[PDB]
C-alpha cells in the first residue's frame, strides 16, 4: 500500500504551486547565469561508467535553480521514491495490479549479487539463460552452427512486436558499428503482411535464422508472423525436422512455445518480472548478441548494472536520473508542457525516441495511483524525436519559434566511429549540437533584430524568445556501454516519474479493450455481410472496407 | 496586408470559447450517436480521386456536431481562409515576410492550367523541367544512361537534409511496391559522418548515381555531405571529367550547383516559390520518379492536383482538408491539447508522420502574425506518430489510458499491395484499424470492469474513459494517386489552420539562430584551446567536448 493517495496531496506539491507562481512561471536562465558564476558546475554532473568512461549531464539551461531543485527534491522525498526504489531492487512485487515483482535490474546482475523475487536468488537462474545466449551466438557467428543443408547462417530474423521489436531494432541501429559483414539482423514486427512480404524477398531459407521473440508467446500479430515465417520457410525446406535448425524463441511461456513446434533447447527464457519495455537486457536481446558479439552484449549490460548502483547509492540530489525525473515532473505538472522532445546527434541512434516512446509512455500513461484512486493532475508525458542535424530541418523551427514548452533532451558522442576526414563532419554535428542548445537559451531580442537590419514588420517574425529549456547529454562515445547506462538513465527516469505521481509504472492494462474489440472485428470480415453490431461510425467503416476490399 | 490583427479577435473565436465551456468540453460521443442516428452520414465523407479510387475521410468520432462545425466554418469565413487560398492559386506573394508566391499547387498543375507568378503562367515551365525528369529517369531505369566504365546505374543516392530528404525517403518507402529488383535507392542526409560511411559502403561508384538535393545549394550539411561522396567517388574514378555521368543537382541555385562542378544539363529546377517542406512535387521527387517510374510519379502529382481541385472549389462545410484544420484548431486552442497523433494502419508509410512533422510544425510554429503582432493564443500542434499495429504495443496505453487528449487520425487502405495468405494479415491489420477507435471512443466504465470480474481496489486501473476522438481514413488502395491526394491533404488541413491563425505558414526564419551560432562554435573546434566567448553551459560543454574528442 502507498503511504499517499495523490501526488497533489503531497505538502510540497502545494508548496511547489506557489515557487511556480512567484518564481518558476517567468524564470529567467539568463538571470540565472548572472546571478550565480558558479551555475554550471552545481547542475551538470559527471556520470563515471563502470570501464572509467564518462558521460556528461549538464541540466543547467533548464528552469531550475537551487530553491526549485530543493524543493523538488522534498516532493521526491514525500512521495518516498526512495522506498519504491529499494523495494524494487529488494524483488518486492511493487507492480501491484499484476502481483508481480520488476526486476530487470535483475537481469544485467553481471557482478552476481543477490538478488531474490519470492525469497530465491535470480542471480544464477539469470546468468545460465546468458551463458546459453553467449553459446548460441559464438556458434551462429563463427559459422559451427549450420541449417538444414549444412550451410552457415548469414541472416537474422526477429519476429515480434513492441517490447519484443523496439529494443532489438534500436540497439542493433546503435551499435551497428560492431556488427560483422556478411551477418545481417532483420525485423518482421507489423502485422501488416508488406512487412513479411518485403523482409523475407531475398533472404535464403537455408541460411536465415528466426528468432520468435514474444513475452507472452500468444500475441495475435507475432504468432500469425512466425506462422508465416515457418510457412515461408517449409515452402522450401519441406520437411518440419528441419525447423529445429532455424527457429528459436524468447518468451517466458514454454509451453506455448513448445505447442508451436520449436525445441526446447532453442529457448531463450525469462520472467514474469521483466516488463516488454524493459527485456533488451534479457533473452529479448539475444538478435544484439549475434550482431555485434555476446562479450559486447555483456559490456550493454554491465552499462545499466553501473547506472543501476548510481540510482540506487546516490542521494536524490545528486542523483542523475532522479533529477531528470523531477524536471520532468516540474515541466508537466506544473508548466503544463505536454511532450518532452529526445535529440539524439547521432544518426545511429536514430531509433533511439522511438524506443524511449514506448519505455516512458507505456509506463506512466495512467489515471489511477497505487491508492486505487483517479489522478486529478497531468502523469506521462508524450515523448518523441528525430536524430539531428536532420531534426534542425523538420521540426526546429516550432521548438526555436512556436507557442508550446517543449523540454529537450540533446544527445552527443565526443567521438564518432565514423570520424571521415579527420573529423570534419564530427566537428560539424558537435557544432550543431552545442549551438542549438545555445540558440534555445539565448534567444534573440527586437534590438538584434533592428540591428541585424530588419526594419518594420518584419522585425517580430526573426525574434526569439529564448529562455527554452535543454538538458545536454555529452559522452565520450557511444559504446555498448555507455548505451546500457543512458537507457538504464531513462528507465530509472521513468522510474522517478511514475513514483512522484503514484502511479504503477509496470503494468499497461490500456491495451486490452482494443484486443478484445479487433478479434470480435475480425470474425466479421470473415464474410462480406453488412455488419450493424456497432456504433454506427464502426459499423460504416467496416461496411466501406467490405465493399472495397479483394 | 491582413483584415485582422489576432485570431482572438475574430467575433467567432469569442463565441466558440462560450460553446467551448457549455457544450464542448463535456461533449459526449457517445450521447452524439444517440442523438443523430445519421451521424456517421453527415460527419464522413468520400472524396473521389481523378481517377475514379476514393477515400473515406469520417470525422464522427470527434468532439464535434453540426453547432460547433457551423461555428467554425464561421470562424474559418470571419479569417479569410478563403481569400488567402484563392491568392494562393492565383500566385499571389501570400509568403508575405520573404515576399514570395507560394506555389507548390503549380508543380502538379498536369491539366496546364493557367497558373501565373508576377503575372507570367508557369504551367509549360514546369511542365518542361517534368519532361527532362521523365527522359532521364527513363535512361536510368532501361540502362541506357552508363556510368564512367560504360555500365547501367544500379543505385541512386539522394544527398540532401529536411525538406530535401523527407519526401524522397517516405515517398520512396511508401510507394516501394512500384519499384524494380536491382535499382536501389538511399538516402545521406544527418552531417553526422556515420550517415556517408554507412551509405557508401558496399555501393560500386561505377553505378551509383548522385542526387544533390537543395532548394538553396547552401545547406551547410548537404554540400559538405555532396563534398564526401565526391571525393568518394573520385578516389575509384580519378578524374573530374567522370562527375558529369554520376552527379545531378535538384535545387533553385544554378550559379551554386555549376560552382560545385555539376554540369547545368543535369540540373533539374525549381523556382523559389516552392517551400522546401512542399517540394516533393517538383525536380526534389526525381529520386521517386526514378525508383518506382515517371508515369508513377505522375500519377502521384495528379492526385495531389485533384486534392488541390478539392480544396479549391468545394464550400468550407464539405472541404474536406478545412474540415481537418478546424478540428485541429478546436482542439489546440479550445481544448489546449499540444498534440497531433497520425497512424498510419500500413508498414509502407512508416516514415509517413516523419514527413507531417515538418509540413506541419516548420509551417506553423510561429507567434507572429501576418498583422506582425505576437500571438496571444496557441499556433501549431507538435505532430508524432508510429505505423500501426506497432504503436498500439508502444504508446497506445497512455491514448488510452493517459491523461492528455491527443487528436489522432488512423489511416487504412483497404487493398494491401502484399496480399500474403490470401489476405489474413490483411484482414488482421483491419481489424485493429477499427477496433483502435471504436475502444477510444466507447471505452469502458465501472460497472463493466465489474461485470469482466475485477474486484476492490483493482476496479478503477481497468476502466476506460472513453470518449477519445479519432479521424478515420480509409483508402482503397494507397496508389501514387491516393498518396499524393492524402500529402495535398495535410497540405491544405496546415493552410486552413495557419489562416485561422493569421500566421505565415510559408516561411521559417526559426532555423537562422541555431545556424549562425553553430558556424561560431564550428571556427572554436578547429583548435582544443579552452573556450569562454559563451554563456558558462555552452562554454563547459565545449571545452569537456575538446578534452573528450580525437
Ligand atoms: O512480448 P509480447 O508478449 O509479444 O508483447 C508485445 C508487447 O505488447 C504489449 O504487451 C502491449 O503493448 C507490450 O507491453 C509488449 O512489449
Ligand atoms: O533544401 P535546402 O535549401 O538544402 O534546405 C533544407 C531544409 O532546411 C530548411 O531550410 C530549414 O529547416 C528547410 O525548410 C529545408 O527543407
Ligand atoms: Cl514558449
Ligand atoms: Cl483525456
Amino acid at each position: 500500500m502507498a503511504s499517499f493517495k495523490l501526488a497533489t496531496d503531497l505538502p510540497e506539491w502545494k508548496k511547489l504551486e506557489e515557487t511556480y507562481k512567484s518564481v518558476g512561471e517567468k524564470f529567467s536562465v539568463r538571470d540565472a547565469f548572472a546571478k550565480d558564476p558558479k551555475r554550471f558546475e552545481e547542475f551538470s554532473w559527471i556520470y563515471k561508467n563502470y570501464d572509467d568512461s564518462k558521460i556528461l549531464f549538464d541540466f543547467s539551461k533548464n528552469l531550475v535553480n537551487k530553491e526549485i531543485l530543493d524543493q523538488l527534491v522534498t516532493l521526491a522525498k514525500e512521495a518516498g521514491v526512495e522506498k519504491l526504489r529499494d523495494a524494487m531492487f529488494a524483488g518486492d512485487h511493487i507492480n501491484t495490479t499484476e502481483d508481480r515483482a520488476v526486476y530487470h535490474v535483475a537481469l544485467r546482475n553481471r557482478a552476481l549479487r543477490k538478488m531474490p523475487v519470492d525469497g530465491k536468488d535470480t542471480a544464477q537462474e539469470v546468468d545460465d539463460v546468458l551463458k546459453h545466449m553467449k553459446e548460441f551466438s559464438d556458434s551462429i557467428r563463427d559459422g559451427s552452427w549450420t541449417g538444414y543443408t549444412g550451410k552457415s547462417i548469414t541472416d537474422v530474423v526477429n519476429i515480434g512486436i513492441g517490447g519484443s521489436d523496439l529494443g532489438p531494432v534500436m540497439v542493433t541501429e546503435a551499435l551497428k558499428a560492431y556488427s560483422k559483414p556478411g551477418l545481417n539482423v532483420h525485423f518482421i514486427s507489423n502485422i501488416d503482411g508488406t512487412h513479411t512480404a518485403e523482409t523475407l524477398k531475398n533472404l535464403n531459407p537455408e541460411t536465415t535464422l528466426f528468432l520468435i521473440a514474444s513475452k507472452t508467446f500468444t500475441t495475435a500479430e507475432t504468432i500469425t508472423n512466425a506462422t508465416s515465417a515457418k510457412n515461408w520457410f517449409l515452402a522450401t525446406a519441406k520437411d518440419s525436422k528441419h525447423i529445429a535448425k532455424h527457429f528459436a524463441a524468447l518468451s517466458t511461456n514454454e509451453k506455448e512455445v513448445v505447442a508451436f513446434g520449436i525445441d526446447a533447447k532453442n529457448m531463450f527464457g525469462f520472467e514474469s518480472w521483466v516488463g516488454g519495455r524493459y527485456s533488451v537486457w534479457s533473452a529479448i536481446g539475444l538478435s544484439v548478441a549475434i550482431y555485434i558479439g555476446f562479450e559486447n552484449f555483456n559490456d550493454f549490460l554491465k552499462g545499466a548494472e553501473a547506472m543501476d548502483q548510481h540510482f540506487l547509492t546516490t542521494p536524490l540530489e545528486n542523483n542523475i536520473p532522479v533529477i531528470g525525473g523531477l524536471l520532468s515532473v516540474w515541466y508537466n505538472n506544473f508548466f503544463g508542457a505536454q511532450t518532452h522532445l529526445v535529440v539524439p546527434f547521432d544518426q545511429y541512434l536514430h531509433r533511439f525516441p522511438a524506443y524511449l516512446q514506448q519505455l516512458s509512455m507505456e509506463s506512466n500513461g495512467k489515471s489511477v495511483t497505487r491508492a486505487n484512486v483517479f489522478t486529478n493532475y497531468q502523469t506521462g508525458t508524450i515523448l518523441f524525436g528525430e536524430p539531428a542535424t536532420n531534426a534542425q530541418h523538420s521540426f526546429f523551427q516550432l521548438v526555436h519559434q512556436g507557442t508550446k514548452l517543449i523540454p529537450a533532451d540533446f544527445i552527443l558522442a565526443a567521438q564518432s566511429h565514423n570520424p571521415i576526414e579527420k573529423n570534419l563532419h564530427q566537428r560539424m554535428l558537435a557544432s550543431n549540437f552545442f549551438a542549438q542548445s545555445e540558440a534555445l537559451m539565448v534567444g534573440k531580442d527586437e534590438a538584434k533584430v533592428k540591428a541585424e537590419g530588419a526594419t518594420g514588420g518584419l522585425v517580430p517574425h526573426k525574434e526569439f524568445s529564448g529562455n527554452r529549456p535543454t538538458t545536454s547529454i555529452l559522452a565520450q562515445k557511444i559504446t555498448p556501454a555507455t548505451l546500457g547506462s543512458l537507457i538504464a538513465y531513462y528507465e530509472h527516469l521513468t522510474f522517478t516519474e511514475g513514483a512522484i505521481w503514484n502511479i504503477n509504472s509496470f503494468d499497461q492494462w490500456g491495451v486490452e479493450l482494443g484486443k478484445v474489440l479487433a478479434k470480435v472485428i475480425g470474425k466479421e470480415l470473415d464474410d462480406k455481410k453488412a455488419v450493424a453490431t456497432h456504433d454506427a461510425s464502426t459499423n460504416g467503416l467496416i461496411n466501406q472496407f467490405k465493399e472495397w476490399e479483394e
